[PDB]
């Protein structure tokens, strides 16, 4: 076992990142990286989306993003979907920190569970990204025998006119290519995962509860020696086993046991943790300038 | 990734089982092995328990075995629990096939998700068994500061008098030691798993949909060369990944891809699968005689 972190702290991760041994970083992110932009997450008590769906009278909150429920009752999704489209929000410091990794030749990939497109808006390119839970950008008829594609405009025209979008070929429901419970993830997820996780030197895990598979499996795909830094409000991925746990057995993070050797939890807001890390790396001013600049460009156009 | 089976069929598995190399077999079983005895499973459409709880007016079927739901509403579980006490049923051909494994010195362990006790009734002893999802035999006070134990008869008195079991010391609920969603599994599950899977030569997986963690992780604990035979009505543990899948990524079975090298799916009744296997091993007659005698002995008592 190569012990790559000289200590299990942000400072130790930063020293590692500056070494020659840290060539390729994979970011794994979720909704907590966009809450500072004004987008609520899913599972935060009271504020998260799943605590705010009472008006839809769902059997349980996740039903609104579940394919089998959606086929029986598509209306609640499509009413909610008016709010989901991007462009009223700017990327956060955390998004720009990932941009900085790209520009420093350190970003192997950002795997995102989010559909707000803020990674792209912050300037990560298509090849840098795996939008693991899909995209609002395109839509598809739900029938396996048809799968006719529809573009954003056709879906928007339907979403904002409150017309439940039906496919013109087979009259089956049509939906944005956001991944619902029960649906296949994009092929790109699996093909990038296969090669990426053979060669990652650091995993940065930000703003995710790690409560859904297969995304939560990604942390167990890195080599055993690859350090893993979590920047998040709460410890995630570290949990005693129990019946119904999400993670596979032994598949989680070990921050606190007597055997912990490579996992670090920095607890706080993602923006603050990225500033803190950037400071340690000597990038803080560069990062603040990038944010200031890019926020200004956005306000222009 | 070493290939031990000469072909990916029940015949190949039988031959491997006859080789010198097959010394230690672990069985991983669920409720499908007890349906032919008259005990419904959980997840089969129409017949399974989860499709038959309407009268309890549950938010979702699993709530009846969910620890936080239980504490708030214990009445539905205790009403259902009359049907649940083990006794009226006899072990199946499958259970006796495992008895034969024990008596031929091949059975390293049977890991069961069932609480029906049929494995013990068929003659498996405590040491051969990991009752992964607990047992009715003992009951405990739910309060973690107290943990008073109550014997079966005390729980039955309470069950059948239709008073909700209360701890005599601290007045918290008392619960049979079956594992609910959100509860930890028995300590034995983990201690046995740590050592059992180091040198197992064959996994036999029978009568389970592999839809619950951490039990579902067990198949991935075996070394990569250990073959795995599924005897089940349907394929389980093989899927394209999808959002909300139970298995961690690549932690499942691969019966059908072109990389398939060690997993075999025999689809049908567990009883029939075990008879077909017994036949190919030359144990068919011994199995049938054991079943008849044992059924005869139970009828007698
Ligand atoms: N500003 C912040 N800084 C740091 N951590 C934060 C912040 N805001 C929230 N958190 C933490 O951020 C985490 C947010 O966790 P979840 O809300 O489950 O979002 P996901 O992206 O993991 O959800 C994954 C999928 O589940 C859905 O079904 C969709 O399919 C999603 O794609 C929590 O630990 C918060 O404490
Ligand atoms: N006679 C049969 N022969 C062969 N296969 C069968 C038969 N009967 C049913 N099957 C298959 O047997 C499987 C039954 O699968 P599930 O009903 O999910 O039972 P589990 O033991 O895996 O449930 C695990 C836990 O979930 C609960 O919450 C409790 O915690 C349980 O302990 C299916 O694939 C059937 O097609
Ligand atoms: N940031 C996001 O992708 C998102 C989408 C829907 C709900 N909450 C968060
Ligand atoms: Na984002
Ligand atoms: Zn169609
Ligand atoms: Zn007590």
């Amino acid at each position: 076992m190569e012990r790559l972190l000289d200590e299990l702290t942000l400072e130790g991760v930063a020293r590692y990142m500056q070494s020659e041994r840290c060539r390729r970083v994979i970011c794994l992110v979720g909704a907590g990286i966009s809450t500072s932009a004004g987008i609520p997450d899913f599972r935060s008590p009271s504020t998260g989306l799943y605590d705010n769906l009472e008006k839809y009278h769902l059997p349980y909150p996740e039903a609104i993003f579940e394919i089998s429920y959606f086929k029986k009752h598509p209306e609640p999704f499509f009413a909610l979907a008016k709010e989901l489209y991007p462009g009223q929000f700017k990327p956060t410091i955390c998004h720009y920190f990932m941009r900085l990794l790209k520009d420093k030749g350190l970003l192997l990939r950002c795997y995102t569970q989010n559909i707000d497109t803020l990674e792209r808006i912050a300037g990560l390119e298509q090849e840098d990204l795996v939008e693991a839970h899909g995209t609002f950008y395109t839509s598809h008829c739900v029938s396996a025998s048809c799968r006719h594609e529809y573009p954003l405009s056709w879906m928007k025209e339907k979403i904002f006119s409150e017309v439940t979008p039906k496919c013109e070929d087979c009259q089956s429901l049509v939906k944005p290519d956001i991944v619902f419970f029960g649906e296949s993830l994009p092929a790109r997820f699996f093909s990038c995962m296969q090669s990426d996780f053979l060669k990652v030197d650091l995993l940065l895990v930000m703003g995710t509860s790690l409560q859904v598979q297969p995304f939560a499996s990604l942390i167990s795909k890195a080599p055993l020696s690859t350090p893993r830094l979590l920047i998040n409000k709460e410890k995630a991925g570290q949990s005693d086993p129990f019946l119904g746990m999400i993670m596979g057995l032994g598949g989680g993070m070990d921050f606190d046991s007597k055997k912990a050797y490579r996992d670090v939890a920095w607890l706080g807001e993602c923006d603050q943790g990225c500033l803190a890390l950037a400071e340690l790396l000597g990038w803080k001013k560069e990062l603040e300038d990038l944010v200031r600049r890019e926020h200004a460009s956005i306000d222009a156009q």
